[PDB]
This record gives structure tokens, C-alpha cells and sequence, in this order.
């Protein structure tokens, strides 16, 4: 357990401009990008970051890149303030990730204002500190946030947001299996995940698309859709920076005639209510979950067919993954022909 594994934890990830925990826009790993509530003007500090006109999105590195920025600029923050610095230089790595943590989320200027807490950090009395801080504006922000930095400072180890990860892992089971359910025409049960997360593999055969599915995420008709083979896996031993590798073999789609952010939609509208049902019976938020899931996944795909209408294109391989204004397409082995 690190700072970035704990701040990812709290922040997630997300590919499109979301509204953070203090109303702000903000993008990336929990990058505030202004406190203004226009977007237009929120469009400014990331494509001054990159250099390049985005229209808003950007790619997981740099969700990466400003994330580890963003926490320089949180030490830049701490060594800069007068009343944090002493306060810092007396923790252990632990507490210290605590107060980075706060800083991060807070900024510089605005956390400088725990006098009393920051006083009472220096002198080690960990308990009444606690206390104190559960009440506070930034408890109201993020209460469960904050009772996990206010325990990391309490006993000074890694035990809260280690359960917080155990409840990443159920909440993206259970997006999973709504995922893969939706996909597909196939049940997929709660044990297939299970089978998922023990093991980093999963492998289903002879299966069928949902042609309503890919109807609304493409946005064009499609008839049918049948996959021979899909292969699933996960990051399980790092499952907070989170590595999907989603496969398809013999697939074959049939269009007729007469872009991810829709499917996160699309599910929005279906599952969040079964999804936050679930979550509550287990003791938005699946846009989350699902917004780092698609960001993570990379996608390998071999000897396709697809059919349009009819004109055949067979495709031997193709990858898409990212590379150095967003992820590549690669595609090799394209014969297309009539019948």
C-alpha cells in the first residue's frame, strides 16, 4: 500500500469531465481541473497541460502523468506551507500519506486552515485528533473518505483502505457480471466472476452477442452477432491500478445499413438502479466503477467476420490498445469479398 494506491482508491478513474467530491470540475485521478462551474472554461488548464486541443478527454497516461504531478504538486504544496511543513516532517510514512492525502483533495491553501488538528498531529495525540476532524467541512465533504485518512492517522498502518479495496473488488464483480450479461445472450453467474477474481483467467465458448446491445453502443443495424470465444482477465494481484484484458475469437457480426461513452450510458439508464440495489443489499455509482473498467481494458481481437448490408470482411487479427490523441487500432490481415 502506497499514497497513489490509496488516492486511487478515493479517486477512481474517469476518461470524460466529472464534478468531484466539492462540486468542482475536475478530470483524470481526481485532477481538479477549476473551481468554475463552466465547462467551457474548465476546457483550459487540460489542454494547457497537454498542449493540444482535447475538447475535454484524455488517455490513461496521462491520467497517470497528472496524477503523479499532481501529488509533486502536493509535496510542492506541503513544503511550501508554513503550518503543514512542521507537521509533516514529524510523521512516518503512513500518517505522512494521510496528510498528503488531504492536501491532495483539499489544496494547499484550504487545508492549511486544521489549525487545531495540525497542532494537535505534532504532538502525536492521535485519538481527540480523531475526534475532532469527524467533526469538520471536509468530513461533510467525504465521510468515508475521511474516516479512512482520519483512521490511517489513528494507527498509523494500512488496515482501512484495505477493506475499501476488498469492496472495489465486489463493486466491480458485480459491474462485471452486468457487463458481460448485457454483451451477451449467455447467464452469466456470480461464480463464473468469482472464478475470475480467484483465478486471473476467464474463458466462456459459444456464446452470442446482444445485437440491442450494439445497436445502442455503436449507434447501422445489426441482425446477429455470435463470438466463439471470449476470454476475460484481470489485474487480481494489483486490482486498484486496475489491467483489463478482454478477447474475442471467431467472432461474426452481421450489419445492416439503410463512441465507449454511450455504452456507459447506455448501462447507466439499465443497471445503476439493479446495480445500487444490489450494492445496498450487500451493505451513481456504477458509472464509476464501469468508467475505469472501459479505461482500463485493452482489447485483442482474432478471426473476425463481419457482414454488411452483402460484402464479407474477414480479419485475421487486431489489437487495440494505447500507444503515443487516443488508443491505436492496429489491424492486420483485412480480405474482403462477396459471396
Amino acid at each position: 500500500m502506497n499514497i497513489f494506491e490509496m488516492l486511487r482508491i478515493d479517486e477512481g478513474l474517469r476518461l470524460k469531465i466529472y464534478k468531484n467530491t466539492e462540486g468542482y470540475y475536475t478530470i483524470g485521478i481526481g485532477h481538479l481541473l477549476t473551481k468554475s462551474p463552466s465547462l467551457n472554461a474548465a476546457k483550459s488548464e487540460l489542454d494547457k497541460a497537454i498542449g493540444r486541443n482535447t475538447n475535454g478527454v484524455i488517455t490513461k497516461d496521462e491520467a497517470e502523468k497528472l496524477f503523479n504531478q499532481d501529488v509533486d504538486a502536493a509535496v510542492r504544496g506541503i513544503l511550501r506551507n508554513a503550518k503543514l511543513k512542521p507537521v509533516y516532517d514529524s510523521l512516518d510514512a503512513v500518517r505522512r500519506a494521510a496528510l498528503i492525502n488531504m492536501v491532495f483533495q483539499m489544496g494547499e491553501t484550504g487545508v492549511a486552515g486544521f489549525t487545531n488538528s495540525l497542532r494537535m498531529l505534532q504532538q502525536k495525540r492521535w485519538d481527540e485528533a480523531a475526534v475532532n476532524l469527524a467533526k469538520s467541512r471536509w468530513y461533510n465533504q467525504t465521510p468515508n473518505r475521511a474516516k479512512r485518512v482520519i483512521t490511517t492517522f489513528r494507527t498509523g498502518t494500512w488496515d482501512a483502505y484495505a477493506a475499501a479495496r476488498t469492496v472495489q473488488r465486489r463493486l466491480l464483480a458485480f459491474a462485471l457480471r452486468k457487463l458481460i450479461g448485457s454483451i451477451l445472450l449467455e447467464n452469466v453467474q456470480p461464480e463464473d466472476i468469482d472464478i475470475l477474481f480467484s483465478k486471473g483467467v476467464l474463458m466462456l465458448s459459444n456464446l452470442q452477442l446482444n445485437c440491442s446491445f450494439l445497436n445502442a453502443v455503436v449507434s447501422i443495424n445489426f441482425t446477429k452477432g455470435t463470438l466463439r470465444r471470449l476470454i476475460l482477465r484481470l489485474n487480481v494481484t494489483d486490482i486498484v491500478n486496475l489491467n483489463v484484458e478482454l478477447e474475442v475469437n471467431g467472432l461474426s457480426l452481421e450489419i445492416e445499413l439503410v463512441i465507449l461513452d454511450n455504452v456507459v450510458e447506455y448501462m447507466n439508464k439499465t443497471a445503476s438502479q439493479d446495480f445500487e440495489d444490489e450494492v445496498i443489499n450487500e451493505g451513481n455509482l456504477l458509472d464509476s466503477i464501469l468508467q475505469k473498467c472501459l479505461a482500463s481494458t485493452s482489447v485483442l481481437m482474432q478471426d473476425a467476420l463481419v457482414y454488411i448490408g452483402r460484402l464479407e470482411a474477414k480479419l485475421d487479427f487486431m489489437s487495440f490498445s494505447s500507444v503515443k490523441t487516443s488508443r491505436l487500432l492496429n489491424i492486420n490481415g483485412i480480405t474482403v469479398s462477396m459471396v
